[PDB]
């Protein structure tokens, strides 16, 4: 059972630290062992140990920090869950939702093009639009095609773990949506 160091986990990464608990598997997380502070955040990767998986739900500081800090410790696999209108996707966000989402969504995508130019092996997940329901198995993972929906926090938790269960991450990007899912 290799070891989560969860980021946010206070939403999707609570959800994370249930089935993490549900599994018996060993967690950290910054809010189980809980400890953008630098001091904080090396502390942690070190109770993890280098060979924990990070996954972060949590602006641009604190990711920048969290991932500066994995590399230090040793730690090379990474989960980043931002949200769909990030990177490259950005264009298929509707003008209303930029002006809204536009600040949090934009801060997001530094953190991704960090990672994306880091040397950890990583994952980046991107959510539709956050429900609280019980999770369905209905989510798909998407590349390389415009999407617009809803997901359940505890579906991105699902794949999450699926991804963590994966022999190495690929340096992949996945919109995350379940088509069909209404709120």
């Amino acid at each position: 059972m290799t070891p989560w160091l969860l980021f946010g986990a206070g939403g999707v990464g609570a959800r994370t630290l249930e089935l993490a608990l549900a599994e018996q598997r060993p967690v950290v997380a910054v809010i189980v062992q809980v400890f953008c502070d630098a001091s904080v955040v090396a502390a942690a990767c070190r109770a993890a140990g280098p060979d924990a998986l990070i996954i972060s739900t949590m602006d641009y500081l604190a990711h920048r920090t969290v991932i500066d800090e994995a590399e230090k410790a040793g730690i090379t696999r990474m989960i980043l869950v931002t949200s769909l209108g990030c990177g490259d996707s950005w264009p298929f966000l509707s003008e209303r939702a930029k002006a809204a989402f536009g600040q949090a969504v934009r801060e997001k995508t530094l953190a991704e093009s960090w990672l994306q130019t880091s040397q950890l092996d990583y994952a980046i997940l991107r959510p539709g639009g956050l429900l609280d329901g019980a999770a369905t198995g209905k989510a798909q993972r998407i590349q390389n095609q415009e999407c617009h929906g809803f997901i359940n926090r505890a579906d991105v938790a699902a794949h999450i773990h699926e991804l963590a269960n994966a022999p190495a991450l690929n340096q992949q990007v996945y919109s995350l949506i379940e088509p069909d899912l209404k709120p």
